[PDB]
DNA sequence: CCAATACCAGTCC
DNA sequence: GCGGACTGGTATTGGG
């Protein structure tokens, strides 16, 4: 197999750059503001510049302010990067049936059956990468080798505005020698298990016993591993079958009132009933982050579709349940539907 | 009952 | 701690 990954070079920031070319050359900070109080909310993205001075994705607002005052700060305009991201996808689709889309700025193709090797692989991610420029004014980084991981794996290593091929021989010699933190799927949290359990590098899985390290990070990451030390991994290209869908949103302020509450809630029904378009699902679940940043859920299985109007009533009596059941006030407020007919 | 179900903490990016 | 989605460990419960 030959996987093709396209990555899009800090997005969001850099789509406001092609809406703004004033910006290009000037630090650019695009935030998501929570307005529970003044400048509240984190930073989204920042431009590579920005990221020069410190500034990068998940600190708050008020810390990147403090850091670099100079920046141009934006408010997160995400409907207007969606659109250029559809139509990004779209420009990739031609270049293979056979697309994975992994998010609003990352999207795999298998093209196996469209070049012979990774000479004409990294040709075509030239041509991929040029065109995108062409048509949307975005750069991307493109990731080449055998198998989805790798290919990203190769991305995080040429970004921005790069590509790169990881080949054959460079896969047998990253399972030996690549910090199995740089593995997708490891966060700080997981390497540092493995760290713990004396595994530093993929093929390091090996050494242990199976129960072992399933019983540290589970039977699916240790698997998932395992496959990639072996050199197994083989994971088709196709978008995955989410088992879930819902919203939940943070409340202006907490509360504890049903009628405060339920705006929220039916407002996140309807978001999710567009993402659920035309999947009906059988289970319902009310989901509540507590003013202390617990999760309390209520839910119900039934044995039928569940329409939005049922999702309505429904969700309020199991909002009703958690409120009964708990006597915090909530923070969050949402739904997740699952078990699709 | 206790297997089936519900809850819900942890994890990724 | 802005958030979607999935995993898997532990608590609760329904059968009729
Ligand atoms: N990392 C990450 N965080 C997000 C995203 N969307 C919203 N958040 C917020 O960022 C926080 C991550 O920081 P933690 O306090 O460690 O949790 C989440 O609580 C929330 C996202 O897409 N990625
Ligand atoms: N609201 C919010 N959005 C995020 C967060 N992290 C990433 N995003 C969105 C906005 C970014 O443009 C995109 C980030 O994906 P990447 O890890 O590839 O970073 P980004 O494209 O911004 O920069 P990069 O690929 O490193 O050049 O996804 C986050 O923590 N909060
Ligand atoms: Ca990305
Ligand atoms: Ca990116
Ligand atoms: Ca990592």
């Amino acid at each position: 197999m030959i996987v093709l990954f396209v990555d899009f070079d800090y997005f969001y920031a850099q789509v406001e750059e092609v809406l703004n070319p004033s910006l290009k050359g000037k630090p650019v900070v695009v935030c998501v503001f929570s307005g529970r109080f003044e400048d509240s909310g984190a930073v989204a993205t920042a431009n590579y510049e920005a990221r020069k001075f410190g500034v990068k994705a998940g600190i708050p607002i008020v810390e990147a302010k403090k850091i670099l005052p100079n920046a141009v700060y934006l408010p997160m305009r995400k409907e207007v990067y969606q659109q250029v991201s559809s139509r990004i996808m779209n420009l990739l689709r031609e270049y293979s049936e056979k697309i994975e889309i992994a998010s609003i700025d990352e999207a795999y193709l298998d093209i196996s059956d469209k070049v012979r090797d990774y000479r004409e692989a990294y040709n075509l991610g030239l041509e991929i990468k040029n065109k995108i420029l062409e048509k949307e004014k975005i750069t991307v980084t493109v990731g080449i080798s055998k198998n989805k991981v790798f290919a990203k794996i190769a991305a995080d290593m040429a970004k921005p505005n790069g590509i790169k091929v990881i080949d054959d021989e460079e896969v047998k010699r990253l399972i030996r020698e690549l910090d199995i933190a740089d593995v997708p799927g490891i966060g700080n949290i997981t390497a540092e298990k493995l760290k713990k359990l004396g595994i530093n590098k993929l093929v390091d899985t090996l050494s242990i016993e199976f129960d072992k390290l399933k019983g540290m990070i589970g039977e699916a990451k240790a698997k998932y591993l395992i496959s990639l030390a072996r050199d197994e991994y083989n994971e088709p290209i196709r978008t995955r079958v989410r088992k879930s869908i819902g919203r939940i949103v943070t409340m202006k302020r907490n509360s504890r009132n049903l009628e405060e509450i339920k705006p929220y809630l039916f407002r996140a029904i309807e978001e999710s009933y567009y993402k659920l378009d035309k999947r009906i699902p059988k289970a319902i679940h009310v989901v509540a982050v507590t003013e202390d940043l617990d999760i309390v859920s209520r839910g119900r299985t039934f044995p039928h579709g569940i329409s939005k109007e049922t999702a309505y009533s429904e969700s309020v009596k199991l909002l009703q349940k958690i409120l009964e059941e708990d006597e915090r006030k909530i923070r969050r407020i949402g739904v997740r539907f699952s078990k699709f007919i």
